[PDB]
């Protein structure tokens, strides 16, 4: 019993990390087989990032200029090129710890590792959702460019996210690992706002299961709803709209808990509606939307990785 | 930016899970050097845990019957001692990804991460804080006894925790890598209530600093106090006595927010007195006690490991 915000076990990517430096910026790049990936801001002065021409700095630089350390060791580049906003540089060696790994375009509201870097170094790791507004909340400082974000299913390390960004709000953006940007975002010092930060309706109604699940039940109550009406309320507390896939996603904690996933939508809107009177749930304060349904199932069933 | 509950990259501990069979229970051992720690309570039945004898139950092994299982490879017995509340296996083969580490009992108050591991395998990794009762607030379910908490400095692994029980109240417990138990806790299965969960105050003022650092300022206030009117409303809320080696420890975020320790002691004053009227602190909407002014400093610096 208990519930915990739980990141994935990093030891499979800290055997990835490697340290790019450019001219005199540094950053994290990530080893697979022969190729090392990082942000193509690599090749960037602080002047520069205010309006880059990628392609045009990118013809300054040739496979010398770009210094590929993984741990004590300097490896060999024998060629580079762009794809979308990460570089990819080749390298004479194929890592001997490459994991079992793909690249994975997440959607908004599911949840991923991250393993924070500096200078190829890891320093911590932690658990993020993709937002609904395309940022992530996490914690990142100067030189952490190129950590990853993943998760792993058995011996499987699927890539989603690269960092690349702070915004002026302290929220953070990046790419997928062929380099598109998650949402509208660019890699330029310009003025790029966040959108409306909407509450991820269906991990909330997950992490209320996996509430009743270890014990904290005061919230159910004896209503029901449709939805319909609850998304009527999920509107004014700025939540996403409720959908049929969502119920169906939630049919095994449904199953488990012997509690209609309409049921639990009520219990939600009494909450919205009245607070928690300065109770807890799961030794929160508010409701929490970074659990995923299979998250919750996870943890709650001891899933491991081999 | 951004502040996180973060765990240690936990690859250096990965490498030290082992399976532990004897008989018909199955739990999780670490393998250092040539010796497995495991819970003394793997040679006991369902029956057993009710009154056990372990140094009666223990006459009836040998070596052979404690399986030992890495990854997919069978270790080797050769020799077995009861230490307090832990077994230590002698097997005949070092384990070749011993990580540099040391055995640490902390005190309450302190934090530490943990691998969560299931038949030997990894499951999770999260960030915990051993309680002033010497309970921990965890994720664990059965067959995760075995499992370890840790902190790394640069190269080295100090281990400072492993899992043995869960209380009838959902709260766990366990013993330092010498297998004394935290707090009076032990492993049988009668009635062992936990006291009082006082707050770490010198925890929430450490979050507080962290707080301003990352541009929540909103519970600065005009006041001051001193250390014995403070602790006249600590004691009333159940928080632990702040003393001056608790002040000093503060000092280096003092010195880079500029926030007198007192001042910061009189906005948390008002925080417990008044509430936090609907709003957050760094996501949160309670006072957080699970980051030591250690974890705040290394995380707003950037501190790493190799
Ligand atoms: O190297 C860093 C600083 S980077 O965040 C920042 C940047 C600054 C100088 C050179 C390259 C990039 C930047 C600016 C605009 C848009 C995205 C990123 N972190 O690891
Ligand atoms: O094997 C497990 C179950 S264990 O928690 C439980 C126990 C049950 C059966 C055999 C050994 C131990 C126990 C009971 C009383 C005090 C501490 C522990 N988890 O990994």
């Amino acid at each position: 019993s208990g519930f915990r915000k739980m990141a994935f076990p990093s030891g499979k990517v800290e055997g990835c990390m490697v340290q790019v430096t450019c001219g005199t910026t540094t950053l994290n790049g990530l080893w697979l087989d022969d190729v090392v990936y990082c942000p193509r801001h690599v090749i960037c002065t602080s002047e520069d990032m205010l309006n880059p021409n990628y392609e045009d700095l990118l013809i300054r630089k040739s496979n010398h200029n770009f210094l590929v350390q993984a741990g004590n060791v300097q490896l060999r580049v024998i060629g580079h090129s762009m794809q979308n906003c990460v570089l990819k540089l080749k390298v004479d060696t194929a890592n001997p710890k490459t994991p079992k790994y793909k690249f994975v375009r997440i959607q908004p509201g599911q949840t991923f590792s991250v393993l924070a870097c500096y200078n190829g170094s890891p320093s911590g790791v932690y658990q993020c959702a993709m937002r609904p507004n395309f940022t992530i909340k996490g914690s990142f400082l100067n030189g952490s460019c190129g950590s990853v974000g993943f998760n792993i299913d058995y011996d499987c390390v699927s890539f989603c996210y690269m960092h690349h960004m702070e915004l002026p709000t302290g929220v953070h953006a990046g790419t997928d690992l062929e380099g598109n940007f998650y949402g509208p975002f660019v890699d330029r010092q310009t003025a790029q706002a966040a959108g409306t930060d909407t509450t991820i309706t269906v991990n909330v109604l997950a992490w209320l299961y996996a509430a009743v699940i270890n014990g904290d039940r005061w919230f159910l109550n004896r209503f029901t709803t449709t939805l319909n009406d609850f998304n009527l309320v999920a509107m004014k507390y700025n939540y996403e709209p409720l959908t049929q896939d969502h119920v169906d996603i939630l049919g095994p904690l449904s199953a488990q808990t012997g509690i209609a996933v309409l049921d639990m939508c009520a219990s939600l809107k009494e909450l919205l509606q009245n607070g928690m009177n300065g109770r807890t749930i799961l030794g929160s304060a508010l409701l929490e939307d970074e659990f995923t349904p299979f998250d919750v199932v996870r943890q709650c069933s001891g899933v491991t990785f081999q």
